[PDB]
RNA sequence: UAAUAUGUCCAUUGUAGAUUUGUGCCCCACUUUGCAUACAAUACCGGUAAGCAAAUGCUUUAUUGAGUACGAGCAUAUUUGGUAGGACCCGAGAGGCUUUGAACUAAGCGUGAUGAGAUUGAAGUCAGACGAAAGUCUGAUGGAGGAUCGAGUUGAUACUGACGUGCAAAUCGUUCAUUUCAAUCACGUUUAGGGGCGAAAGACUAAUCGAAAAGCCUAUUAGCUGGUUAUUUUCGAAAGAUCUCUCAGGAUCGCUGGAGUUGAUUAAUAUAAUUUUACCAGGUAGAGAUAAUGAUUAGAGGACAGGGCCUUGACCUAUUCUCAAACUCCCAAUAGGUAAAAAGGGCGAAAUAACUCAAUUUGUAUUUCACUCAUAUUAAAUAAAAUAACUCCAAGUGGGCCAUUUUUGGUAAGCAGAACUGGCGAUGAGGGAUGCUCCUAACGCUUGGAUAAGGUGCCUAAAUAUUCGCUCAUGAGAUCCCAUAAAAGGUGUUGGUUCAUAUGAACUAGCCCUGAAAAUGGAUGGCGCUAAAGCGGA
RNA sequence: AUCCGACUGUUUAAUUAAAACAUAGCAUUGUGAAAAGCCACAACUGGUAUUAACACAAUGUGAUUUCUGCCCAGUGCUUUGAAUGUCAACUUGAUGAAAUUCAAUCAAGCGCAGGUAAACGGCGGGAGUAACUAUGACUCUCUUAAGGUAGCCAAAUGCCUCGUCAUCUAAUUAGUGACGCGCAUGAAUGGAUUAACGAGAUUCCCACUGUCCCUACUUGCUAUCUAGCGAAACCACAGCCA
RNA sequence: GCAGAUGUCCAAAGACAAGCUCAAAGAGAACAGAAAUCUCUUGUAGACUAAAAGGGGAAAAGCUUGUUUGAUUUCUAUUU
RNA sequence: AUAUAGAGGUGUCUGAAAAGUUACCACAGGGAUAACUGGCUUGUGGCUGCCAAGCGCUCCUAGCGACGUAGCUUUUUGAUCCUUCGAUGUCGGCUCUUCCUAUCAUUGGGACGCAGAAGUCUCAAAGUGUCGGAUUGUUCACCCGCUAAUAGGGAACGUGAGCUGGGUUUAGACCGUCGUGAGACAGGUUAGUUUUACCCUACUGAUGAAUUUUAUUAUAUAUAUACAUAUAGUAUUGUGACAGUAAUCCAACUUGGUACGAGAGGAUUAGUUGGUUCAGACAAUUGGUACAGCAAUUGGUUGACAAACCAGUGUUGCGAAGCUAAGUCUGUUGGAUAAUGGCUGAACGCCUCUUAAGCCAGAAACCAUGCUGAUUAAACAAUACUAUCU
RNA sequence: GACUCGUUCAUACUACAGUGGAUACACCAGAUCCCAUCAGAACUCUGAAGUUAAGCACUGUAAGGCUUGGCUAGUACUGAGGUGGGAGACCGCUCGGGAACACCAGGUGAUGAGUCAG
């Protein structure tokens, strides 16, 4: 079935993802990503909280999936379905390889770095604290050392919160779904 | 067929080049000569092209030869090497050739012998009994049988008994199978080695058998194993590579030694695992996905298909999440190449040519003259740079392994496979308790000194040094490789950070505790150590 | 009671005594003779053979009982040959100055046409289908030289497997009797069955016992000590551990 | 180790020249439809180039046409 | 025939013209290379965590625990090929000892979805124990039964100069499939030699010298003295450092048909009597044993009777004594603790088992007591006499 | 002012606009001949009636692109060193080297030879 996933921890092996010389590579078991009120506007939530790996690791796609689960769950049990965004910023490509030689193709993994960031959930400023112990949830269930971490940005756009509100006043930003631009001052009328 | 070719006894032309000759006794800066040799260029000889072609073959053109251009060889002594031989020594299984054996054993034959004693009781025979008939029974006798049991004999079933450096290179004990027949034994005799003999087990053929023994061919051959003999000194490897019926080998390169030569000895030019100043070449790390390919998660904003103006879609547009060893708009670090001037370069003349051009001189290249280029700081540094080149002759080696870093396969491996460098191997010494590779440092023999790595409670030479913290452990901790520990906890203590109203939080990181279980007894190396002799410093 | 061999016999001298070999019986094949069969020998000659089809030689199977199915495409063996493709020397002819080069020819062999399995051997798969379901007499289909017949079986032949039901036991991966789409049974590779026999292989029952519960005592001979004599294998040096 | 490919195919798919522009998309035109042909617009190649894959290629190296055999003989310097 | 240039081909592609088998094998070698251990790794197996979606009538966590994730172990099988091919005897059983703990039972505890009983989870605990059988060569497995329980393992997959040799893995042979065949089988079946200790060590017992750079827990008449005592040889009695350790579990009944329970059922703890296993003895008694000894008797032998003898101890019967089990007897309780429960009591004005300082009760565990040795201490003391002693 | 041959090969491109045509370019008019097709569309030839409408030149666009520069950022990465840390994964430090995307701002050409018109 499946392998004590200390085996495929660490970044050994280039990455090798699913293409022509791949082929015969089950699918991942993770697919929806994002869930919970994932049409909201950027208006509608202001906290933003990460959850923050601390490590150079693999992450199985399953644990990825498991650890979304949870989160969504426990959100489900705090407050509304409707109050909170989660993402899962990081996808499984690298497919691991099993020997029963060359190894042949056996499950996806999410391998990622030092520095970036695992699970973001936007939600209201008041349902953060929540969000913050769903992540914790979270982590239970991923490999090695990650960390909860709140963020002075709006949520998921690139500007801190007072920047954000400061733009809202003079309009230079237009909110689609989630992701907002901003007027740069470039094109043409 | 056979090496300028009779203009001249002269000895082809260069560029560097020893020695000379002079000028201002080694360097200098010129002249002067130009050994050896390197590098070319020409001639010419043989062949072969090509062009011509009846000659003694001719040619302004090619190529090729182990050629030639004023000979260097021959002989011999020693040497190493490579090859043949017994071939450094010792070692096979075998192959053949000619003999010797059937006293053992195998079978057949000839002549002889040998099998205590019992048991069963076949035909035939005799007597008796019954039946309308056919016929059928009963008691003897008889002594048949590859019948039965069984001493001996011949064997060898079991104890897998004893013995197993025995009594014995197959024995002993008990048990067992065999005993009138395909029996057993003796002597004689026949059959002999790719042969015999075989109730067949490849059995046996003199303790020898899936091809005897003896001698010879033979000191057969072995890429394989073991061995391979005085001392000191000097130099000193490789375990890459290409080909190999090759992967335990060999051949050739590499690396090494010796021999020699040309140089250098003019703190120079040559040159350098180095750097600079130039100039390049890259597409790995990274970065990118609203740059292309391939992926890939969402919604937002928009203008073809279906259902009853709305919904589901797809499609554009602007975005967004994440990506690539076999993606790239870009693109490091490191590594790499050329450059940095006298056998040369400048600007010029005159030459020469069958080349080139429209230009007998348009240029090219060559040659001879000119003028003139830093130079003792030496055309940027720095250089125990000539200990350099080059040539020869050879040896060993061609199973490698390890460490940091990069790295592929692999769950991983003291695993397999690679890259750069260093090691070990070939290497000791001091340290790491102990160790082929870790650190320090490579080694003549001595004295004194001062260190390196590491240490300084004792073992153990050197501090129970000083200085500021942190730790208490009812399985503490103790220093690269290294001899393991994790996720998750902890109202243990010690600092912090962010918050709130001297408390309440949340976190955070040090030490410490839990998590933490394997087999002989037990291992920071031991003893021990807690105002450390622990951990982190100074 | 089961398995194997029928039986008496023989065998691997010194690890295998048997289920191996032999055996009678059965079956097959060749050969009518010194020009035959099978074999030996360098040769000439010889053996069988002082033989003659109830013989000799060569095989297979292995008493009896009961049977030995089907298949000659494959490989063998074998039978007919101027119709016959090929197939050698010689021969013969053509060519040439000749060497040659070419053609042609009734050899066997093979090819062509048969015969042969007690010669070697081999001997199917899928579907559908019967008043509660199952199974499939029966039907269709691809295909083979023939598609394994009578039998027999988890047999010394069964992977799955310790196969399912019985039976034996308190309990049975054993034994026995059944079952059988049998990886991969099977008919002289003989099949199936067998009385008697076997130092054969296997299981159970009764008797019997120190096999064992659970050991004890005892006897000879050794060991032991002495007198006498007196080796060897082995051995780098040696000999405590964590 | 990974993803593959080769033992060939071609009088042209060779040679040279000329002309032309391809894939796709959209908007159009009897039959005519999701594919038939034609036209225009846009078209850095998203086509095609004998085949593996990677390069390279646009008044071409692709496609169309014309003319042809240099897929010729001999010999060097050489690179892998 | 050459010369030159192509072509006819070597795909093992720098280019032999080439099929099998050996379980009948031989030789040279190889740990450059397998099957065995160990070692590295732990994928696999086994075991342990962490999180909690649920399950568990209600309830995340009594017990569980999906999705995930972190380890450990080497009792699985692999991966590996470092060690060994001038041999480390290759499975299993029997036998025997020790070690481990990842405890099945027993002791003490804590938790429960604990009313009692029974049980489940868990902690200190390895002291003591963990069987008889049927089938299989088996390890494993599966039954039957007893049991307090029938826990898991290791020690070169403990243990072949200990054995056994049933299997695997020689030669014989049979069957099935495979192969044209010789033969092959990680298919089945049967028959198939298990060599040597006398060496060193280790262990078990058995003697036994020696021991002055060695000793001394005092001696001597309140004072002395290590600037000190000590001869030796026998012999008795002791000392006892240190080493070894031993006892174990059950049943029945009384407590009690009581506590508890609606009821059915139904105990802890003591106490008593027994037993099991083990150990140490011992033999009155029972049995066992016979080459003390009597008695009988068979065949033979001495002329007979008698007395005997021989038959590897002739064979019986009985058999003292001596050994011996299947027989009999005996097999302690303190200290300090672990788990745990508490106590006083801060940190933290309360609370708090101390997750501070101090205490307390507490286990089949530990250490004593007890028991065995004590040339394990080269030990020593005291007495008794003696050869000269000072 | 315009053209021809060019050089660098986007500051030169593209998209949508505007402005300009003395000479020039260009479009355009015609098909006998050379020629080329299905088609005088192209190509070729012969012209000069018109026109800047397009080509072309020039300019504009809080243009797309491209090109310089800052800024990302001394961030990422990395050469050498370390008995540095960290169980490991990886991460500091010492001597050094040093990106990219994005973003913001500027820029939108220049030029060699020749000829022609005034
Ligand atoms: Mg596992
Ligand atoms: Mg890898
Ligand atoms: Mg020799
Ligand atoms: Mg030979
Ligand atoms: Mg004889
Ligand atoms: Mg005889
Ligand atoms: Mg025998
Ligand atoms: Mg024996
Ligand atoms: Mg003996
Ligand atoms: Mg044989
Ligand atoms: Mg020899
Ligand atoms: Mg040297
Ligand atoms: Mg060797
Ligand atoms: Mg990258
Ligand atoms: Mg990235
Ligand atoms: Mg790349
Ligand atoms: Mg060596
Ligand atoms: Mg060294
Ligand atoms: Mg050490
Ligand atoms: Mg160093
Ligand atoms: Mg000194
Ligand atoms: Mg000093
Ligand atoms: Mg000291
Ligand atoms: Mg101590
Ligand atoms: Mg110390
Ligand atoms: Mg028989
Ligand atoms: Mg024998
Ligand atoms: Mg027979
Ligand atoms: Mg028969
Ligand atoms: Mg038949
Ligand atoms: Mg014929
Ligand atoms: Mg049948
Ligand atoms: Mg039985
Ligand atoms: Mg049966
Ligand atoms: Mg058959
Ligand atoms: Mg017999
Ligand atoms: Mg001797
Ligand atoms: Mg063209
Ligand atoms: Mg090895
Ligand atoms: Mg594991
Ligand atoms: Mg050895
Ligand atoms: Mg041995
Ligand atoms: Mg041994
Ligand atoms: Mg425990
Ligand atoms: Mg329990
Ligand atoms: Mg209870
Ligand atoms: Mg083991
Ligand atoms: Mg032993
Ligand atoms: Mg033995
Ligand atoms: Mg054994
Ligand atoms: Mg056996
Ligand atoms: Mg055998
Ligand atoms: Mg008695
Ligand atoms: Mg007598
Ligand atoms: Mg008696
Ligand atoms: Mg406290
Ligand atoms: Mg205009
Ligand atoms: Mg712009």
């Amino acid at each position: 079935g499946r392998r004590p996933a200390r085996c495929y921890r660490y970044c050994k092996n280039k990455p090798y993802p699913k293409s022509r010389y791949c082929r015969g590579v089950p699918d991942p078991k993770i697919r929806i990503y994002d869930m919970g009120r994932k049409k909201a506007d950027v208006n509608e939530f202001s906290g933003v909280v990460h959850l923050v790996s601390y490590e150079y690791e693999q992450i199985s796609s399953e644990a990825l999936e498991a650890a979304r689960i949870s989160a969504n769950k426990y959100m489900i049990t705090n407050c509304g379905k409707d109050n909170f965004h989660l993402r899962v910023r990081i996808h499984p490509f690298h497919v691991l390889r099993i020997n029963k030689a060359f190894g042949k193709p056996n499950g996806v993994v999410a391998r990622v770095d030092i520095g970036q960031v695992l699970l973001s959930i936007r939600t209201k400023e008041n349902f953060v604290s929540k969000a913050c112990e769903a992540l914790r949830r979270a982590k239970y269930k991923f490999p090695g050392r990650q960390k909860v971490f709140v963020s002075n940005k709006w949520g998921f756009t690139p500007f801190s919160k007072d920047e954000y509100q400061q733009y809202k006043k003079k309009g230079r930003i237009i909110s689609d779904g989630v992701s907002c631009k901003f007027i740069r001052e470039k094109g043409p009328l």
